[PDB]
DNA sequence: CGATCGTCC
DNA sequence: GACGATCGG
């Protein structure tokens, strides 16, 4: 009965209210000397010169590679987004596997344990929320105070390769249809926010 | 790495495959079998069955998606048509939707009777898309924002806010694809 | 009761 | 592969 969405008119007319580079209704900057951390607008204090956020900001400076466990004290989101985005569209990356089941070092450990114990958050678990499904990926609302559409797909890539419920095969076809899909909004984003 | 600041590298990115093509390994389930599991697998149909059938005339009642799709209810493509059309309908609460749907005795019951016919692997992360499979058989890219949404609404890592803004995020991605792949394969 | 997901085989 | 902790319908 719905011709005009399957015959694609209904799509080349789409259209919303939001603007790329504003921030998201609801999202902004963590306050002074706190950091992004779970639900919207939530945030636990910063941990900079901590032994564990120490160690690990060396290790990310001195390998120019995106980070396994990745936090806002190792320095900018937008860099570590911009890593984890070229790297979902380099040649035999293996990208999805990385970001379901990454290489992990003893520091990455400790620093995904200091940045819970910090929060003061009683119980983790599978259920807490942290705004990031792989803790490579930055937390959302650094894309939604950016205003930062394109950064989604690292969020939308992750949820994918963190399900169980589709095979290595399935999930390179879900990755073909995000590349896709992103591309000339990554273009067009990144063009206009420089 | 001012290409891909500049956002020129993202600009020239192509693969080399086509929308309608077979995906490669992946086409339609052998004859009087649908697509099940992991890529290639199948399991025996259902479609003179009684709760294939119950499901089947609740489904061509109503015009919206069936909460619990089979291959038994219908063709994929229509399905995988609504689902989208949904996830674009402001205020269609379409991300609580696919994580909890309102669930009839009629639904678990086809549910069920799915797995007794026939691993975590099931090519769906909801119940209400239809298996990854249908898409790749028929070259539909556009069909993964789907399956894409439904992972980030089964997450229980992002809170309804934080879905939100990737709902639209997927769908600023998603609508020149759409248009440019459904105008291409329906003429 | 189902799910995700940390954590092993 | 699985087992379990742990939340929402
Ligand atoms: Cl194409």
């Amino acid at each position: 009965l719905d011709a005009d969405a399957t015959s694609g008119a209904f799509y080349a007319r789409y259209r919303d209210g939001y603007v790329s580079g504003e921030p998201w209704p609801g999202a902004g900057p963590p306050p002074p000397g706190r950091v992004l951390y779970g639900g919207l607008g939530d945030s636990r204090p910063g941990l900079w010169g901590a032994p564990e956020a120490e160690e690990a900001r060396r290790r990310f400076e001195a390998s120019g590679a995106p980070a396994a466990v990745w936090a806002p004290e190792l320095g900018d989101a937008a860099q570590q987004y911009a890593l984890i985005t070229r790297l979902l569209y380099t040649p035999d990356a293996e990208a999805m596997g990385w970001l379901q089941n990454p290489r992990v070092v003893p520091g990455d450990v400790a620093l995904d344990q200091a940045c819970f114990r910090i929060s003061g958050a009683a119980r983790n678990s599978s259920s807490f929320i942290t705004g990031s499904v792989a803790r490579a990926v930055p937390h959302l609302g650094y894309a939604m105070a950016a205003g930062r559409f394109g950064w989604g797909l690292a969020h939308a890539a992750a949820a994918v390769a963190m399900s169980r419920r589709y095979d290595r095969a399935q999930k390179g076809f879900l990755l073909t249809s995000l590349r896709r899909a992103y591309a000339p909004l990554l273009a067009r984003e990144n063009a206009a926010l420089t």
